């Protein structure tokens, strides 16, 4: 028995139309829990709602299969004009039921899961300058917000910083927290563990993906990963499966039962 | 006790001229020797000779000190001419006097560490040629030839095939296996265990590398690889550590001992 979370966008193909309702997800959070999955992070807000359903009763329904609710994907990147302008009131709003949204839904995260390359240092400042309002904004509220990573995050901006490491550094880290992809990660040539001695206790959570079901290709070291996980600051873990070598639910069944037989995945994080 | 060896460009800064030696190297076998090593591969063939030495003696220093001359890294490049034509019998006299002085030395393989991405299918194809007869004059003496990957060749040739898989598809099993340096395969995007499954039985040694210390960084998933290690057809393993954490022993000692204490790296493929 380990405390590993799942990403719903995993099973996005499991969760579709019947009867009169448009995204039928109750089934697939049965057949996750019944895996042993202990938590989950959503990959569908919209207007204050997850799934077209309330906060209160996606709670209740997640919490009825005896899964925590624990993160969420959202976000709202800013348009050319904002970049430009610097004017981000119209956004703020959206934020503000959002997060409101969240904690009502018992998020403890709020994660964004993709923010372009911008063109310029200034661009990526006035991207700095928008987590850390939104962070603000998250911390009243009780919640922390986080920042998930492709690959395209390892690119360097006018042949200076990198994207990623100007993120970190140029926000505050009760702002914003990394939820690191490790596979993402390789695939842009770095080095998880490196970033964790470099950032310490700035990855907040982990989204332990590989090319499909986890620990299978031979790309991703999760026994480093895992065994640096305190100087990371890692609380929790999430399993993340968008490629698939059999059926989805099984697919994302093994990929579960590699972590909960690797002796470096401690039973809790947090 | 496993049978794991060492590649020696990976104690290089460790080989100086010295004394009566353009490279002394006997006091590093002895020191690769104490640290658990069985065998190693050897990157400086010249002419008849290992490190300036004959190949006898080579094989003394070797076997004085209880391990294995098992590989070796040389290779001659086709000419302009030779590529265009497709004559390698100038080339090929080379092979001879090399494959007579491997033999002498003990050796099991020759591997070929580097061939550059050609800008024809053509010259491609008459690369595999050219493998394919070497291959062959080594298997008529008792040595298995090989090929080291770097990243480059995951790239497409004329924008089709792969040339890694171009490589193996168009050489013969009996002539031609590949020394998979896993972790440039997967700095090139590329899964180790979906090549395995791909070209079975054709990986008859791995590097083992990674950035630094092997184990260390959390790009390249060992587990997975090793579990994989039947299909692909491994017969032996060799560290190479080529940047470093700490002083060069300290870091290829840590490398073997990653290895000693991992459950999925069996005691001896061969
Ligand atoms: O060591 C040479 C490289 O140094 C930098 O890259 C490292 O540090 C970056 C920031 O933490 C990482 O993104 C990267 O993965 C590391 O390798 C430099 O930016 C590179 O140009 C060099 O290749
Ligand atoms: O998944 C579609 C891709 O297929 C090829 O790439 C895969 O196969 C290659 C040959 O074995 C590997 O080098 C590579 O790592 C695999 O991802 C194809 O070359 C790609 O263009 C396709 O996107
Ligand atoms: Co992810
Ligand atoms: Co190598």
């Amino acid at each position: 028995k380990k405390d590993i979370g799942i990403q719903l966008y995993s099973v996005r193909d499991l969760i579709g139309s019947f009867g009169r309702n448009q995204h039928d997800y109750k089934p697939v959070l049965k057949a996750l829990a019944d895996m042993g999955y202990t938590s989950i992070e959503a990959a569908s807000y919209n207007d204050g709602k997850f799934y077209g359903n309330t906060p209160e009763e996606f709670r209740r329904d997640v919490e009825a299969v005896g899964m925590k609710v624990l993160s969420s994907h959202c976000g709202k990147g800013l348009s050319d004009e904002e970049l430009a302008s610097g004017d981000f009131s119209e956004s703020m709003k959206w934020w503000d039921q959002c997060i409101a949204a969240h904690k009502a839904a018992g998020m403890e995260y709020i994660v964004t899961p993709y923010l372009p390359v911008p063109k310029t240092l200034k661009e990526m400042q006035t991207y700095c300058d928008y987590l850390n309002a939104i962070g603000k904004k998250c911390r009243e509220a009780g919640i922390k917000y986080g920042y998930h990573n492709h690959a395209h995050e390892f690119q360097k901006i006018e042949d200076k910083a990198v994207m990623l490491d100007y993120m970190i550094e140029n926000t505050d880290p009760e702002n914003l927290f990394i939820e690191l992809d490790v596979y993402w990660a390789v695939m842009g040539k770095a080095s998880p563990v490196d970033y964790f001695h470099k950032y310490p206790g700035r990855f907040k959570m982990l989204h332990i993906k590989d090319r499909r079901e986890i620990g299978q290709s031979g790309m991703v070291g999760f026994d480093a990963i895992f065994e640096n996980a305190k100087t990371a600051g890692v609380e929790n873990i999430i399993v993340e499966v968008e490629q698939y070598s059999y059926d989805v639910e099984k697919s994302v069944k093994l990929s579960l039962d590699y972590l909960l037989e690797a002796p470096f995945v401690k039973a809790s994080y947090s």
